[PDB]
């Protein structure tokens, strides 16, 4: 019974079906309380939720799915006829992520592909796609920076095309930053977000020298 699991059950059992609204407070709720987990959360929520609708995006693209809070909160503010996709290259998430999105009543919006960014990016002119409005990237670290020069390399950025990276302080993504913040192809803003609690998964590596 994974965690993810249960952020599920607690969204089937609390909250009014179709109402992606209480979707997300019954998430936030639970994972302010009983087990935290990775999800954007309701403070970032609201940067988010300002810049779709300052922004108007029609076709949207978001790395990294989880359980899909991210995607029913902006799944929800779109307007119809427009869509989401959203890349997750874990199985077991993009599951989950699908059924939030049923319950939410958001399906119709969003377009689960599983498989990992960096293989699927290149594939999207075969998904009816010419250029994209918005991107959330809120994957891998490592890959904020790879992906965006693939997006541009790849033809999918327009002018005008709006970039939204998470976590780009906390860990950091700062060759990501040094990049965007100091390319003329791009024009910057930052938006500050307190964070109260995040847990990242580390480690250490021990290496016993056994000689030359
Ligand atoms: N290269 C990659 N391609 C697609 N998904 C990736 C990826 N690297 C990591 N991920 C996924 O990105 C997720 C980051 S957590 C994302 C949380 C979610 N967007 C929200 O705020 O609601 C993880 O579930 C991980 O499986
Ligand atoms: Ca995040």
């Amino acid at each position: 019974d994974t965690k993810e699991q249960r952020i599920l059950r607690y969204v089937q059992q609390h909250a009014k079906p179709g109402d992606p609204q209480s979707v997300l407070e019954a998430i936030d709720t639970y994972c302010t309380q009983k087990e935290w987990a990775m999800n954007v959360g309701d403070a970032k929520g609201q940067i988010m939720d300002e810049v779709i609708q300052e922004h108007n995006p029609s076709l949207v693209l978001e790395l990294g799915a989880y359980c899909g809070y991210s995607a029913v909160r902006m799944a929800r503010l779109l307007s119809p006829g427009a869509r989401l996709l959203t890349m997750e290259k874990n199985p077991d998430y993009a599951a989950i992520t699908q059924q939030m999105l049923n319950f939410a009543g958001l399906q119709d919006k969003v377009t689960i592909l599983i498989g990992a960014s960096q293989d699927l990016i290149p594939q999207l002119k075969k998904y009816d796609v010419d250029t994209l409005d918005m991107v959330f990237l809120d994957h891998w670290k490592d890959r904020y920076l790879p992906d965006t020069i693939l997006l541009e390399e790849c033809g999918l950025l327009r002018k005008g095309t709006v970039l939204l990276a998470d976590n780009v302080i906390v860990p950091g993504t700062p060759d990501f930053l040094a990049y965007v913040r100091g390319s003329s192809s791009f024009e910057c803003t930052h938006y500050s977000s307190y964070l109260e609690y995040m847990k990242v998964v580390d480690g250490l590596e021990k290496a016993v020298y056994k000689g030359p």
